[PDB]
């Protein structure tokens, strides 16, 4: 069993590392709004949207009872972007950078937990 503030303190550095990627975090710091963007197909493909601001809010409000729930949401964000966007698009390339940063940092944190 995990205490909410302990889980947050262990995992927040991994989320901060994603936010600190400039420019690569910029498409991911806020939700995709398909109405603003004019892409009505987005929610036909992405059934469960996710972004850094939502992951941060969940981490800050005790919504992750186990560390794998946080890891699942990070990969959900990545997989949404890799499914919807062309491989050489800015969003896709930026997503791949964030995933590199995440994979290179998440192991020591998960094992310590």
């Amino acid at each position: 069993i995990f205490k909410p503030e302990e889980l947050r303190q262990a995992l927040m550095p991994t989320l901060e590392a994603l936010y600190r990627q400039d420019p690569e975090s910029l498409p991911f710091r806020q939700p995709v709004d398909p109405q603003l963007l004019g892409i009505p197909d987005y929610f036909d493909i992405v059934k469960n949207p996710m972004d850094l601001s939502t992951i941060k809010r969940k981490l800050d409000t005790g919504q992750y009872q186990e560390p794998w729930q946080y890891v699942d949401d990070v990969w959900l964000m990545f997989n949404n972007a890799w499914l919807y966007n062309r491989k050489t698009s800015r969003v896709y390339k930026f997503c791949s950078k964030l995933a590199e940063v995440f994979e290179q940092e998440i192991d020591p944190v998960m094992q310590s937990l």
